[PDB]
């Protein structure tokens, strides 16, 4: 039944989309981030200041310690965890139990973020990415290896009680318009993608479209921001600076350290240009695109201290490793991770942004003369 799915993600603005989830026995609740860019399933497990509340393994008679330690550092906070296993439910998704690996934290530095209400991570892509190494097989692998439901999800993050759904093991079309368009996987480890083309107000960036692809280009909803290569970063900066010129932007807004405000619903949509990115087809060199409203990629901040206006955050950034489709571009849209035929799928979601001008889209086909490879792999 997806009708009971529907509407069991919640959130605040810039701090993640978290399922309810249980694990152990008796069933210890826990809200956990949903994330399409790793691949360990991985919670609180010790006091933490920031911790609401954590996993206690010595309360459930099914955990199993796997004896192996893990230590897992990203750009910004690490964490140390002990691997092991243990009975896993999502209340509000499919209407089962599965025994799953858990790295349990037990030591994390600037990891765990004050007022995101989650308590830990559930990495929803492949093994390849897993840690410390790929033997280690992620949730929804075991789900599949050990239920009858259907090897793909699909996610609807909206943006500003509820925040969107998960649905697993199929597809719920109430929750999308329109057409669905896919975009082949290229790779089973992030989910990778290829962009064929970016256009800004219409306009193409006429790169190589390896460029767009430089190193890979991945879809992932623990990540907020749409993330670009050093070149179009600079060039898309470029155009939506060039098209919003009419007003002035604080020292440091361009790099995500600074907040604009306008007087309460004042805001000038119509002075910053939409994005459009071109996704690979299914079919030899057809494309479809997703359009990007400035409402998604200005992020409005919801922090009370700031409340009398309306503030906003760029949510645009460089990136070293990567495009990297994040929760902005994903909000609005219903998107399909079909693993079992190895593809992505984007359709305009219920909760899609829109002003009276101008909509975020799927629109295609498009076609393209040129035959070069879009993959950088
Ligand atoms: C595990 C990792 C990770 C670790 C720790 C927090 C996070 N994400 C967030 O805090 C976050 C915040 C707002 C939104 Br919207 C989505 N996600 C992600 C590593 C960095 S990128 C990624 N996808 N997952």
């Amino acid at each position: 039944s997806f009708v009971e799915m529907v509407d069991n993600l919640r959130g605040k603005s810039g701090q993640g989309y978290y399922v309810e989830m249980t694990v152990g026995s008796p069933p210890q609740t826990l809200n956990i981030l949903v994330d399409t860019g790793s691949s360990n399933f991985a919670v609180g497990a010790a006091p933490h200041p920031f911790l609401h509340r954590y996993y206690q393994r010595q309360l459930s008679s099914t955990y199993r310690d796997l004896r192996k330690g893990v230590y897992v550092p990203y750009t910004q906070g690490k964490w140390e965890g002990e691997l092991g296993t243990d009975l896993v439910s999502i209340p509000h998704g499919p209407n089962v139990t599965v025994r799953a690996n858990i790295a349990a934290i037990t030591e994390s530095d600037k990891f765990f973020i004050n007022g995101s209400n989650w308590e830990g991570i559930l990495g929803l892509a492949y093994a390849e990415i897993a840690r410390p190494d790929d033997s280690l097989e992620p949730f929804f692998d075991s789900l599949v290896k050990q239920t009858h439901v259907p090897n793909l999800f699909s996610l609807q993050l909206c943006g500003a009680s509820v925040g969107g759904s998960m649905i697993i093991g199929g597809i719920d079309h109430s929750l999308y318009t329109g057409s669905l368009w896919y975009t082949p996987i290229r790779r089973e480890w992030y989910y990778e993608v290829i962009i064929v083309r970016v256009e800004i107000n219409g306009q193409d960036l006429k790169m190589d479209c390896k460029e767009y692809n430089y190193d890979k280009s991945i879809v992932d909803s623990g990540t907020t921001n749409l993330r670009l290569p050093k070149k179009v970063f600079e060039a898309a900066v470029k155009s939506i600076k060039a098209a919003s010129s009419t007003e002035k932007f604080p020292d440091g807004f361009w790099l995500g350290e600074q907040l604009v405000c306008w007087q309460a619903g004042t805001t000038p949509w119509n002075i910053f240009p939409v994005i459009s990115l071109y996704l690979m087809g299914e079919v030899t060199n057809q494309s479809f695109r997703i359009t990007i409203l400035p409402q998604q990629y200005l992020r409005p901040v919801e922090d009370v201290a700031t409340s009398q206006d309306d503030c906003y955050k760029f949510a645009i950034s460089q990136s070293s490793t990567g495009t990297v489709m994040g929760a902005v571009i994903m909000e609005g849209f219903y998107v399909v991770f079909d693993r079992a035929r190895k593809r992505i799928g984007f359709a305009v979601s219920a909760c899609h942004v829109h002003d009276e001008f101008r909509t975020a889209a799927v629109e295609g086909p498009f076609v393209t003369l040129d035959m070069e490879d879009c993959g950088y792999n």
